[PDB]
Order: C-alpha cells, then structure tokens, then sequence
C-alpha cells in the first residue's frame, strides 16, 4: 500500500487548507489555516455563502464601517473553521490577526473575541487551536490564554530560542516550519541540493522534538510548511505533521513501508531557569535565517489580512 | 582648494579610527571607535604599550581570570580613547559590549563602568559619548544614562522606527549608517548601482535629518558607514558625520568646492505620542533591511569583542 497510510501509523496527520475538499478526501484528524490561506478560501465560489453570512453578521453587530470590516473577516474566519469541523473530529487552527504580532494585549483580546464566535457557535475550545506568531510577544499571550483554558498553535517558529520559549511558557502545540527554512539556506548559501536528513528545516524539527521529549515537555510538536515529501518521510515519527493537499496526494499515490525516523528513547532530564526576555532576544538575534522569516511571515499574513479586509470592505 | 576643507564648511568631520595617526593628520573634532577598530588598533605596533598598560591595570584589580579579561579590555578600549582625546578637542566614542545590545540593565551597568574608568582617568562626561546598538533595549539605557549626565551614540541605526525612538528617549547623538544600507540593497536586488541622490544609505540619512529637524528635536545626526565619496558630498549639511580615513585622504585629495545638500528652512511641527514598545517592534520588522542589519551588526560586534578577549587571555 501507500505512504500516506504508513506515515499516519507513527505521525498524527493534519490538513493545511481551508478547503473542505481535502477534508472529505484525505480524513485528516486536525486541519490548519491562516490568513494567506482564509484569503485563498474565500475565492473558492461554493464558499460564497460563508462571506455573505460573515458580512451579514457583522451588519448586525454594528452600523460602524471600520467595526463591520473586522467583525466580518473575524466571522469569516470562523465560519470556515465551522465547516471543516463538520468534517474533521479534532482541532481547527484560526489565526489571530498578524499585525497584532508584537503586542501581547491585543492579541490576548483577539484571541477571546475568535474563541466568544466560536463557543457562541456552538463549539468548544477543545477543538480548537489559535495561533499566533512565535514572537515574545505571541508567547507571553499564549502562556496567558493556555492558563484561561485556550489552546494555543505557536507559528512561524523558526529559532532554538523561539523552541525553548514556548516549552517554557506550557503552550498547547507548536508549528515549527520545515520549508521555509529550506527558502532561506538556498537563498543565502552556495548549497541548493539537500539530502533529505541534511535538509536544515528537517535538522531543525528534529532537535527541537528531541529537546522536548528529552525534557518532558507536553507541548505537540507539527511540522509545518514543506517544499517535498522528502522533508515529510524524514519526520516520520513527530507528534503531528500538517501537510498541504498537493503533498497528501503525493503521499497517496507514492507505493511502499516508510520507517519511523522521529523517537526518543532515554531519562526525563532535568530542565534549566527559564529564558528571559534578554536572554530570548539574544539567542533568537544569533540566528539570521530565524531574524529574517519570524519577521517577513509576519509581514506576510498581515498583507494577506489586509487584502482580506480590502474584499470585505467592497462588499459592504 | 579640496573637498574635505569644502565638507568643512557644513559639517563637524569625524574620524572614524582607533589611529592615532589619522587624528594627527586630519584633526578631526571627535573621533568615533568600535570593537571592531578596537580589535584592528590592538593590531598595531606602537599601541603595544596601551595592550599591556591594560594587563597590568586588570592584574591591579582583582587575582580573579575572567574578571581581569572583561578589565583588561575594557582598560585597553578606554586607553585607546585616552591617546586619542590627546589629539582631538571634541569627544570619543566608545562602544559597550554588543552582547550585552537587548539588555537594559547590563547596558546602564556597563556604560557606568566606562565612565568610571575614564573619569578617573581625568576625563569628564563632555568628552565622552558611549556607544550602543539602537534596539529597544539600548534606546531605553540610553534614556537613562542621558538622564544621570552620560551622553550616548546609538548606533546601528537603519529603520524609521529606531530613529523616531531615539528622538523620543532625548538621546544625545545617533549614527545612522549609510554603507551596510547600500550593501543590503545591493545584495537583495537586482539594482547594483547608484546615483548618490538615489543611494538609499543616503535617503535614509535624509529622511531622519528632515524628520529630526521639523519637529525641533536637538540629538545631533551623524552619518556613519561609508563606502564611497559620492554618499558623503551628498548629506553635506549633516550635522557630523564620521568618515574613515581612507575617505577622509579621498576627499582632502579631491579639487573642487561642494554645495550644502542636507537644510531645513521651515516651521516646527508638533510632535506625536511617543512610539510604544508594540508599535516599534510592530514598525521596525516592516523594514527587511533593518531587522538583518541590526541583528548582523550586534553579532558582528559581538565577535570581535570575543576575539579581543581570546587576545587578552592569551596574554594573562
């Protein structure tokens, strides 16, 4: 049989798409977005009806036009989490707005306000993840939210710094991502072939779940963003992988037994102080690939919500 | 007559050098230094004495290892200062430990230190600017040591928001860098020349000296990091402007009279609410050439201050 089977035998899958499409098809226990693709989402005409419902919900909540913009993206957002949850029996990850990255206040209340719109839906946050930007800021917010009862996916993580934080701060789940550090290292070094055991996002999930796992963390450790199935089969193995609809199909028709690669073995070890602020910021610093992506991803989804905000606004 | 002496008419020459010999041959007002001149000064025969002055000053102070490396290169990097304020009326500049550029607290700590050794040295707070990395971190030291009678150079100055920040803070002068502008630009676009009016190392210097000058702010701009003539002709006007002696023999070699380029003629404008933390974080990382910069100038910093501690230890 097929590689998609024997990788779900050691590696919790879960689908990077808002499209219910992929849902139907592949089964997915979990399903991931965010605002890039929310954006892509809404282009899909059989989902129509969500945007309509979205602004019209948000023209009941206010005759504010600025309010009615946010109320409707947020709503929007919402409701294709509400769909895929008809079709997948574990969490849905809605993002918080990006532009909220660096203030630890406002992503707190947005965070509430997107949980508020699903509870009063009907759902409860045990199926539910949001996530934000593995910034201090986003962390501290999700040290904060996971202590009210909301389960938090930390993204955009890229540094060991950015690793450890979050293990420290007890969140519920971290994005570490595999193929945008793949971008960088082609980007900015003569090596662009990479076997897939020296493929720097695989080397990086790697010793991040080895780091967890060594310590007794609880946090789940997804992989996230992937450029080939060759990144995806050598982290076979990690708690969760959430993998774009393209590469699903790739693995399902690709015949043959894949092995584990991703355990851990040994003692519990004991854990040190935990990092401070200063100390996060240096060691996050040291790092150029991890400097450049946090911030670029950022600027990215919150460009994607803006355009969001744009197609919303023409249509109140 | 020449370009250095038509550069003069509009500007206060800084030399940019831990030589002695430069100051001699184009007594400039201030000098700037940094660890990276520090290291290349530490180099150079005649300063062997200042090297070993620093030794046994460090031995002086404690039987202790590590403490007599952190002393002896801080009494080297000072007696260097001292040889140079010898030579030149104005101030020097000298730059704290870069691994120390995201924490506040060891920064105050470290700048006192400095001042400490000079003043005993004979040399009041007029004659002294510290040096530090224009992070949130170091802005907010710099805020302090302002108040308690230090006067500091933030440096590593790239994006809008570390320039509006260092403003609010009062900071006493900033060093926007012109040359790694230009290096980045040409490193991550295609665009590989530039007029000297479109170098963005100059637009950016432009636009801090307008914004600084229109709302009446009093920190003094000095464009640092050059790699060519044209850059410097083109903010004739600044208020300093810190040049390294390979350009300094360029523009007192050049024939010709310069034009003022860089006035503001108008009304004072009123001033925003200050920058919030959140908001420069949020603005900075809007500014892809800022983010890698600022965190390559630390790292860069960072090391050589290392490699100037691997030389001291050798010599315990």
């Amino acid at each position: 049989t097929d590689k998609l089977t024997s990788l779900r035998q050691y590696t919790t899958v879960v689908a990077d798409t808002g499209d219910i499409a992929a849902m139907k098809l592949y089964q997915p226990q979990d399903a991931t977005t965010n605002p890039s693709l929310i954006l892509n989402a809404a282009q899909i005409p059989e989902y129509r009806k969500l945007i309509d419902d979205a602004v019209a919900w948000a023209k009941q909540q206010s005759n504010d036009r600025a309010q009615q913009i946010v109320d409707a993206t947020d709503k929007l957002a919402v409701n294709i989490g509400l769909e895929i949850l008809k079709l997948v029996p574990g969490r849905i990850s809605t993002q918080v707005d990006a532009r909220l990255s660096y203030d630890t206040e406002a992503s707190i209340a947005k965070a509430k306000r997107l949980i508020k719109l699903y509870n009063d839906a009907g759902i409860s946050n045990d199926r539910i993840l949001i996530k934000l930007a593995s910034t201090w800021q986003g962390i501290r917010a999700a040290e904060q939210l996971e202590k009210e009862g909301i389960n938090c996916n930390l993204t955009l993580l890229f540094s060991f710094a950015q690793a450890r934080a979050c293990a420290e701060a007890g969140v519920f789940l971290i994005s570490p991502f595999v193929g945008r550090i793949l971008d960088w290292y082609k980007a900015n070094t003569d090596k662009k072939e990479y076997a897939p055991a020296e493929d720097p996002g695989v080397v990086s999930v790697s010793e991040i779940y080895q780091y967890y796992k060594e310590h007794g963390y609880e946090t789940v450790v997804m992989g996230a963003s992937f450029r080939n199935i060759g990144e995806i089969l050598e982290l076979a193995g990690c708690d969760r992988l959430t993998i774009a609809p393209t590469l699903l199909k790739e693995l399902a028709e690709s015949e043959g037994a894949i092995e584990r690669k991703l355990s851990y073995t040994g003692e519990v070890k004991a854990r040190p102080a935990r990092i401070t602020e200063s100390e996060f910021l240096w060691q996050h610093n040291q790092d150029p690939m991890a400097v450049d992506k946090l911030a670029e991803g950022i600027r990215k989804f919150a460009i994607d919500q803006e355009k969001l905000e744009k197609m919303i606004g023409d249509l109140l």
